[PDB]
This record gives structure tokens, C-alpha cells and sequence, in this order.
């Protein structure tokens, strides 16, 4: 093949296939005249071995992937600037306008809208990066440094890690994402494709489908907020359009979210010396709201109890009563419970 | 019933004055493996009892049930 092709064996070839009066030899006319052709001819096999590798929809370069992908319409994405918020510090009433740039390193940065220094709106204002990439997210705490000069400015430092800033989508991460689309298509039934677009919702990060609600061809929809709790009307109103611009032929799709469910305790306590009941109360309400969050399925009496002797301040406790019992509290689903009443006593 | 007998070792040696029914049920909650409980009796009651001087608290009988 392409690799047995080379000059001297196509040399040797080309001599065979000319028979003639005059001898062959190295040296001869001919035989260079020939050898110029062969090398010739064994650059062009090299283009020819290099043919297929460039035909190939495997490792291409970024002009193949991008034909290919726009014959296929996956669109490569060419990253995102990095976003944050600095604040400025120096001289009161110092106006900065908008375009102007500020380096942190080497690395490039803008200002968006004009800032004032000690204004009533204050001395934070957005910074947006110049170029795209994952080195423009600068972490927080940064000093940033204004490429010109400007009167009135001493220093410049961002209060929250800037963010946004992604890099170029690479040949191989758009390949992987082309080849799993053609693999998987949207379908009707599948949980995965139709939980997919309630999942393009930020608000909603957990997505349920309950199959045969009402009859069926009926599907409710079951969606859950950041770290499962309600999201807003307008949040589930607008997933609810968009599912269904995505939703198949003829369902009937419902939107629910989960439902708080308020909790009310009672305890008989011995506080101990230096803490009041302000402190315990506080305590022990952040440390069952951390357990409200980690528990999964009914209440555990014996667990609430725990946490509350746990809690710093309390000597001995008696009579705990949660929602008027002292018995395991059961958790329906796509329900949260909520701290309403606390009546401590010493 | 071997880490609550650690437990309640180690509480024994951080105490000073009484056992507290209450520090009892807490360090029994919080071992490992354990979910519900219910009815817990130190000797039997749920007070608290004085330890005295040349005195200390040793464990001698552990009930538990499901």
C-alpha cells in the first residue's frame, strides 16, 4: 500500500516497465530523469496517505469539525467572557466612565457603567472580561489596577469571585456532544428528554415524572427548587409554558411544587450558667433547620430530641413536644418542614 | 451497645457532679445506628442522681430492645 509506495520501489517498477536497446544503470540520463518523477510520485502518494486521514470525521482540524458540524448543525461554542462586580476606593466624588479598562496581572478587564466614588449608589460596579476563558474568573479579593491613570482612584478590589468565563469548546467535547445527540433524540415517554427541558429552568434542579396520575396519557410533572424548596408562581408558570412548547402530542401535564409544612415545638429545659434562652432558641432553630434539610422521609422524635440536648446551653430538658406529640411526625412527599412555634421554658 | 458503652466511658470520665438523664439520652442518640428510641431508664427512672464525693458512676447493666 501507501507505505510500500516509496521512491526507490516505484524507481525499481518504473525501470521494469521500460524495456529498451540501451542498458540500465545507476547514473544513466534516464535514470535520473525517471528518479525526478518517482520522487515526485512519492510526494503525491504522501498527499494520498494524508487524503484519508483528513477525510476522516475522526481527528480533524477546526476547519473539517466546523463544515462538518455545519453540515450537521451543532454549532461550536466559542466560550463565554468572565462577569463580576469590583469596587472602587479613593478619592469622594471621582467619576469613571464606561469603557474604561482595568488589568489585574496580565490578565484585561472593562467596566461596564460609569461608577461614582463615594455616590449614593455606591462604589460597586460590574466588570465584564475583554476575552473569553476560564482565567478571566478571578477569584475574590482581587486588587485590580486601572491600565490608565485617573485622578481620584487609589484602589480598585472585586467583593465577589468573578464568573462566566469559559473557554473555547474544544474539536473533541463538540464531538462527544454531536455523537450523543445522534445516539439519543427527544421522545415522548423517556423521563430523561422530558425532564430535560424542565431542568433548562435554573430555578428547579430536581425533576419528577408520575406516570398514570389521572388515566391514561397523563403525566404531572414533579419539580424541585434549590435544595427542594418552592420555587416562585412565575418560575413554575413560565417552566410550564416551555415544557409545553416541548411537551409531546396530547398529554396532560401538571406542575406541582414542594409544600412547607410548619412545625411546632415545646420543651421544658434547665439552661445552663451564661446562656439564655435567645441563644439555645437560636442554636437549636439553625441545627434542626440543617437536620429539616438532611432528613429524608418522616420526622424522627428521638433525633429532634438529640440535637436539641446537643445544643449548647442546655443542662437537662423535659416534656419535648413537637406539633403536639411526641411520636414520629410522617413526611408526605414533596413536603419540607418548617420551624413556626418555639415555647421554651426553664 | 459497645459504642454507646464507649460513649457513656468517656462521658463518665468528662463529668463532675451528677449523671444527667438527658446527657444519657443525647449520648445514646447520637451513637452510630441508632434511629428511634424510646423509654430510657437510668437504674430504672428518668432522674437524675447525685454523685457524691469518693463516688463515681459504673456501668453494670445495659437493656436495649427493638
Amino acid at each position: 500500500m501507501y507505505s510500500d509506495q516509496t521512491y526507490e520501489v516505484i524507481k525499481n517498477r518504473t525501470l521494469e516497465n521500460i524495456n529498451l536497446d540501451i542498458y540500465k544503470g545507476e547514473g544513466s540520463f534516464l535514470n535520473n530523469m525517471v528518479s525526478g518523477n518517482n520522487l515526485e510520485l512519492s510526494k503525491i502518494y504522501l498527499e494520498l496517505s494524508k487524503m484519508h486521514k483528513m477525510a476522516f470525521i475522526q481527528d480533524t482540524y477546526n476547519q473539517f469539525l466546523d463544515k462538518r458540524v455545519n453540515e450537521f448543525g451543532v454549532y461550536r461554542k466559542l466560550g463565554t467572557e468572565s462577569n463580576g462586580e469590583v469596587e472602587f476606593i479613593g478619592e469622594k466624588g471621582t467619576v469613571i466612565n464606561n469603557g474604561t479598562i482595568i488589568s489585574y496581572r496580565d490578565l484585561l478587564f472593562v467596566v461596564i457603567k460609569d461608577v461614582t466614588i463615594g455616590s449614593e449608589e455606591g462604589d460597586n460596579s460590574p466588570v465584564q472580561a475583554l476575552e473569553v476563558g476560564k482565567k478571566y474568573n478571578l477569584p475574590t479579593n482581587c486588587e485590580f489596577k486601572l491600565v490608565d491613570n485617573i485622578s481620584g482612584v487609589t484602589k480598585i478590589t472585586n467583593t465577589r469571585s468573578f464568573e462566566g468565563g469559559t473557554d473555547i469548546e474544544t474539536d473533541e467535547e463538540l464531538k462527544e456532544r454531536f455523537y450523543k445527540i445522534q445516539r439519543n433524540q427527544a421522545t415522548s415517554g423517556n423521563k430523561a428528554h422530558y425532564e430535560e427541558w424542565a431542568l433548562e429552568v435554573d430555578g428547579v434542579y430536581n425533576v419528577k415524572v408520575y406516570p398514570r396520575w389521572d388515566g391514561p396519557g397523563t403525566v404531572k410533572v414533579l419539580i424541585f427548587g434549590k435544595n427542594n424548596q418552592a420555587v416562585d408562581t412565575e418560575t413554575i408558570e413560565r417552566c410550564q409554558q416551555h415544557i409545553d412548547e416541548e411537551k409531546p402530542i396530547g398529554p396532560t401535564i401538571t406542575v406541582v411544587t414542594p409544600l412547607p409544612i410548619e412545625i411546632s415545638i415545646s420543651a421544658v429545659m434547665k439552661l445552663e450558667d451564661g446562656y439564655t434562652l435567645d441563644n439555645v432558641k437560636e442554636s437549636f432553630l439553625e441545627s434542626i433547620n440543617t437536620y429539616f434539610r438532611d432528613i429524608r422521609g418522616e420526622i424522627i422524635y428521638t433525633k429532634v430530641m438529640g440535637i436539641l440536648i446537643n445544643t449548647t446551653g442546655v443542662h437537662d430538658l423535659s416534656n419535648l413536644l413537637i406539633n403536639g406529640s411526641t411520636d414520629n411526625i410522617t413526611i408526605n412527599e414533596d413536603k419540607i418542614p418548617s420551624v413556626t412555634t418555639v415555647n421554651f421554658s426553664e
